[PDB]
């Protein structure tokens, strides 16, 4: 179980609170993130 689409079910970032709310892209569909990366 995750919460997003960006990261695995065991990322460390993502351990204490999704920090993903980022992503200023609306024709540039990525396959990751820069803040876990
Ligand atoms: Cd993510
Ligand atoms: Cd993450
Ligand atoms: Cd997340
Ligand atoms: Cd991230």
């Amino acid at each position: 179980k995750s919460c997003c689409s960006c990261c695995p079910a065991e990322c460390e970032k993502c351990a204490k609170d999704c920090v993903c709310k980022g992503g200023e892209a609306a024709e540039a569909e990525a396959e990751k993130c820069s803040c876990c990366q």
